[PDB]
């Protein structure tokens, strides 16, 4: 959304405002950590720091073909 809940595992959970073009890197800096020092996880799977929090474009790839 604009506020995203950020859980620093084993430490504090807080709400962080993120801009429309914000990245996970921005979420990490907002909780006073460095992205190089951490892994960011969305539903238990890691995401790269430079990825946009809001998804505007998706690719769908057929497993078979056509």
């Amino acid at each position: 959304g604009r506020n995203v809940t950020v859980e620093v595992v084993g430490e504090e959970t807080s709400e962080v405002a993120v801009d429309d073009d914000g990245t996970y890197a921005d979420l990490v800096r907002a909780v006073d950590l460095s992205p190089h020092e951490v892994t960011v996880l969305v539903d238990g799977r890691p995401v790269p720091e430079d990825q946009s929090v809001e998804v505007d474009r998706v690719k769908v790839l057929r497993l078979i073909k056509g």
